[PDB]
């Protein structure tokens, strides 16, 4: 159970075995069109919102937002950790003005604090992170946007670790760019960044110049996306053909389960794992319980070394992820994509026996029952 | 037989079925390290030259060359067609000065003509296209560089349609960036750009700032590549994990065949197809025979409509590519990757019976024997 689930459904991987398929083939065009619709479905938007699928991943999707910007534009980044900070690292490469709001480690920036800033100063674009993967902290995006919508021209949300697992309502919340990647809660193969654009965002692409480069200017990919939905092949640059076939199959499986059911499963599994961690007497990295993400949980270690924990759990049946925040000593549990109640049982079981052998103060024999209790309901 | 072979060896595709693999997994690191070595092998360079594998394709690799540039730098593009012109389209997005040399349609810029230009004006960077896919014309890279090396700081070669099929000697010819993509003559799945950098190029990355963006700044990927070759996992941004597994398998097959043998096979197959076209009384797009590429041949049609030819060949057993040059009426044959002598026989057979039904003036009964004659030796 890692950041970037390493286990992909077999149906999804097998979908990439289709041969004699290139970017002009009707099989590809159909898979692209289907994925584009699937993006609207998981982000909750009507045909008024424009999906785009581009090469790379969450980072190339984030940088592609420069397609909506002009020199000297003012940007406010609301950063809860590493991947909030990535917006700033990206925008440092561009002729734009950036201000960043940050909270105390492992906490989150309150809607009122964002409201105060956007009311004081004029901002073209506000960047949010739905789930900050470094800390497992979920920002209350609906509440933030409710406060700020009328003060700012554009709102972008990095949903790389939220889309397909947390409630996302891109149209209803009036988001201008909601973006994700193929390999996280969508549970498909890596190599694609995914974006959903509002009418207002689309009008910028269609009517204005921008500070974008070439490969990541969303204007260059738009004819390919519009084309696909009209059943037409187009060429800008060669896309990851087989990765997109795999993506269409992931979306077929997501629609089959149903997005509401998928969200509920993530909520149940995450609450169950958290229950187990608490019953073990382990502390969660996320400071505020209302922001406990349903995809990532950081697990503070008071005595044991997190590397030893990572090495010891793999030889016991589960792979987790390391902690990457100077303020905490921790490891992370990724619980996203196709994660099941049974995975929750195994994760806590493995955590218990690994921490036992490494001398972390825990309450033995309590983890799994706590998990079972939640799943029992 | 299309631009971007649509048929991928089964061994290569199957390699992408490996599950429970992420960017930190030893299986991935090993596949990345192996592909990096494979790049040195097919481009003919010692360990002094630094390989990098990045997301996207030939276009993202091309744009990543901005990592070596500074504002107001002077660039000379030697463009024989569409993909030479792409260098200009990319560089239009950056604060650089660009001059383009072009030849007559279907011709190529002679080493002496590039020499004259680089002596008259001082250029930081010269961009070449090894094989121009739009016309099937191969630029004499060695000869060009022999003339210009002493007059220019940096030389980059787009080998997207040459690497793994044409002789490439990146170190011996003293190229600073030689680049390609995963899906052309390497015959692997799409989604990766590949670069090989000289020590001089590497010193620029290590010691200077640049005009690059974020995702395509080669400085950001360098720690991941150096890491891999030391057997260490690193993270900049998530790479196309399974596409890279497929790439390592392609490289295993290429080393098994041997690169010299692979080049010889392309030479034989291409000469055979050309012999068959000539014997049919068909004219090749490439104006100068010394530049007939071994990966792409353009086929001029005097009477028949190229679209009809494309539609008619697919329902006869082969898919070709359309012509994309305002100066010619033609279709293209892609003959690269895993192409065999038998594919050459089939291609000419299919061309003969398709052109017959469409009223193109040809010499019937002569194509296949001409092909067989060349293979005969
Ligand atoms: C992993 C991640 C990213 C970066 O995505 P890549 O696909 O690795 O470029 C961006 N934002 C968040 C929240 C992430 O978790
Ligand atoms: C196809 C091609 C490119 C572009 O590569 P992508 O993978 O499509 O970005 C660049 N140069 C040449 C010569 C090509 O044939």
């Amino acid at each position: 159970l890692h950041v970037g689930p390493t286990t992909i459904k077999e149906d999804v991987l097998v979908a990439g075995l289709e041969n004699n398929v290139g970017f002009t083939s009707k099989e590809f065009v159909e898979a692209l069109a289907y994925s584009l619709k699937g993006l609207r479905y998981v982000m909750g938007a009507s045909k008024n919102y424009q999906p785009l699928i581009i090469p790379g991943g969450g980072t190339s999707a984030m940088e592609s937002v420069t397609s909506l910007l002009k020199p000297n534009d003012k940007i406010l980044v609301v950063s809860n950790g590493v991947f909030g900070d990535r917006w700033e690292q990206i925008f440092k490469r561009y002729p734009v003005n950036v201000k960043v709001l940050r909270p105390s480690p492992g906490d989150y920036v309150k809607p009122g604090e964002v409201e105060e800033e956007v009311r004081k100063s004029e901002y073209k674009l506000v960047a949010l992170t739905h789930v900050e993967t470094s800390t497992g902290v979920r920002e209350p995006v609906k509440d933030v946007i409710n406060k700020i919508r009328k003060y700012v021209e554009l709102i972008v949300v990095d949903g790389v670790s939220s889309v397909g697992a947390e409630e996302v309502k891109a149209e209803e919340w009036n988001v201008d760019v909601y973006l994700t990647a193929s390999q996280k809660a969508l549970g498909s193969a890596a190599g694609l960044g995914l974006l959903l654009l509002s009418p207002k965002a689309l009008s910028i692409l269609d009517s204005q110049n921008s500070i974008a480069g070439y490969y990541l200017d969303l204007r260059n990919w738009l004819p390919v996306m519009r084309g696909a939905e009209e059943g037409k092949a187009a060429y800008f640059a060669t896309p990851p053909v087989h990765v997109i076939l795999q993506l269409a199959e992931a979306f077929r499986l997501i629609e089959k389960e149903g997005i509401e059911n998928r969200i509920k499963r993530h909520t149940m599994v995450a609450s169950a794992i958290r229950a187990g961690l608490e019953a073990l007497g382990l502390e969660i990295v996320a400071r505020r319980p209302e922001s406990y993400s349903n995809t990532v949980t950081g697990v503070i270690l008071k005595v044991a070394d997190p590397q030893k924990v990572l090495a010891g759990t793999v030889n016991e049946g589960v792979e987790f992820a390391p902690g990457v925040h100077p303020a905490f000593k921790y490891f992370r549990i990724g619980h996203m994509g196709w994660v099941t109640p049974n995975d929750a049982i195994i994760a806590i079981s493995v955590i218990e026996r690994t921490l036992r052998k490494l001398g972390e103060p825990i309450r033995f024999g309590e983890g799994v029952k706590a998990v079972e209790e939640v799943l029992f309901s």
